């Protein structure tokens, strides 16, 4: 037993990792079969990064200019393209490490582990939250840019997430493997809006049946709601309105434990209108909403990966 | 910026985990050069755990009875051997992924990377404190021991826990990679004691020097203090005592904040004192002990391994 916030075994992805140089400006790429997928931005100085023109500045640069090295070994680059807000480098080898894989675009409120690279070197693995409002709460230097979140389901590896851009509020934001941002950011140093961000209310209470599951239960209470009632409370608090579709998938959590769903969400306004009461929850003091149903069943259930 | 609880890229361990099988007991061995370290009570069935005579256990084994195999490799076993609470399977074939490493034995305080792994395969990566008890609060299930913790310092992985028990208070104990318990542990299924726990101080420190680092001031006062008065609080609230030692090794973050140590010290004493009124310092709503000085200042520069 216990709980703990935990990330996918990196090392799949690892074997991915290579440094991109191009002029000055060094970030991390991912090599996957004969291609190198890096951020647009590789391309650009610190005076460009204001209102970069990407189309103009990737037309002054030849296959030569992209420097790519997986530790000692160099590739050679023999095409480039644009998509979106990354850049493709053609390379004439394929990495022989490269893993079962996907490219998906995750949804708000899904979580996934991000490897923290510098210089194509893998630095940490952590689990992070894609927040409502298409955020991430990360812990990135500068040359983390081209860092990847993922999730791994048995042998194939599902690419989500490429680092670009912290936002001046400290925030970070980033691409699917296909260029697009998550939320409305821009590859620009400009000051930009996050949206108003809300608690994954499904989270919360997936995480409570991982707290009762553990033996944390002085919570539990002698009341139950109503979804109508509830979402009353989850308005107040700014937590997401909760859906039929997140009962569904809290089933499973419901069926272990046996308590219903509704008899969990009046446990969790109890928790919102009184607080915690100087107690701890799976050692956490606050809410927590960075465990998704899945991560809970996964976690309880001991499944692994080749 | 930004601030997580991050593990090592676990690749390099990855690498090195087999399922070893004795009579009907799995669970999880570290292949190293030509040996398979594992707990000792692999030898015992659920009868055995009681109080097992593992010396008498071990004499009805031959090495045709460990079953070794890392992922569908099956190793041929050519010696076994019992060092304290763990067994060296001596096998025909040097593990070809073996890493640089080494076997350390860390200190109460000191911090780990722990890959939860069952059947020989990886499940999830997770950073972990060894206790001021010896005891490591961890995500352990049935099938789980044999789990290893780890830190990487560049190319070399320094092997430092093994996983053997959860106690009946549903706290988890090991040894070091010769079979040593770190505590007064035993592998028998008794009620044991864990001593009387306290918070690791110049962790905590560490976190608010992080905090500073990260634009979380909210905390810092007018005040100072003194060793002596600061320890006088550290009892009340059962805090570790605060050595020079300590005060020297938070010298950097204090020279990069230019936040003197005792200074820090009247933030936290203000902190036990009051509590920390509904705030939060790096997403938490608790005092933090389980980042390391050099934690901080690895996640705060950027360290990479290879
Ligand atoms: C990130 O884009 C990254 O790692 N980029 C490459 C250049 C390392 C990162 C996060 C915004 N950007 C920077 O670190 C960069 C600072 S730096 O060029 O000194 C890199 C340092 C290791 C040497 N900031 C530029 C930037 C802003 C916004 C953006 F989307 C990309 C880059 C800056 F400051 F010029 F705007
Ligand atoms: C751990 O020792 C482990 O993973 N051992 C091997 C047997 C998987 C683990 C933590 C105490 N022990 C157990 O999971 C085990 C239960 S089980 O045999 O049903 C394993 C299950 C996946 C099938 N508990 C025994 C045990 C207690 C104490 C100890 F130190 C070791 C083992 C028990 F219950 F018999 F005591």
């Amino acid at each position: 037993s216990g709980f703990r916030k935990m990330a996918f075994p990196s090392g799949k992805v690892e074997g991915c990792m290579v440094q991109v140089t191009c002029g000055t400006t060094t970030l991390n790429g991912l090599w996957l079969d004969d291609v190198v997928y890096c951020p647009r931005h590789v391309i650009c100085t610190s005076e460009d990064m204001l209102n970069p023109n990407y189309e103009d500045l990737l037309i002054r640069k030849s296959n030569h200019n992209f420097l790519v090295q997986a530790g000692n070994v160099q590739l050679r680059v023999i095409g480039h393209s644009m998509q979106n807000c990354v850049l493709k480098l053609k390379v004439d080898t394929a990495n022989p490490k490269t893993p079962k894989y996907k490219f998906v675009r995750i949804q708000p409120g899904q979580t996934f582990s991000v490897l923290a690279c510098y210089n194509g070197s893998p630095s940490g693995v952590y689990q992070c939250a894609m927040r409502p409002n298409f955020t991430i709460k990360g812990s990135f230097l500068n040359g983390s840019c081209g860092s990847v979140g993922f999730n791994i389901d048995y042998d194939c590896v599902s690419f989500c997430y490429m680092h670009h851009m912290e936002l001046p509020t400290g925030v970070h934001a980033g691409t699917d493997l296909e260029g697009n941002f998550y939320g409305p950011f821009v590859d620009r140093q400009t000051a930009q809006a996050a949206g108003t961000d809300t608690t994954i209310t499904v989270n919360v209470l997936a995480w409570l049946y991982a707290a009762v599951i553990n033996g944390d239960r002085w919570f539990l209470n002698r009341f139950t709601t109503t979804l109508n009632d509830f979402n009353l409370v989850a308005m107040k608090y700014n937590y997401e309105p909760l859906t039929q579709d997140h009962v569904d998938i809290l089933g499973p959590l419901s069926a272990q434990t046996g308590i219903a769903v509704l008899d969990m969400c009046a446990s969790l306004k109890e928790l919102l209108q009184n607080g915690m009461n100087g107690r701890t929850i799976l050692g956490s003091a606050l809410l927590e909403d960075e465990f998704t149903p899945f991560d809970v069943v996964r976690q309880c259930s001991g499944v692994t990966f080749q």
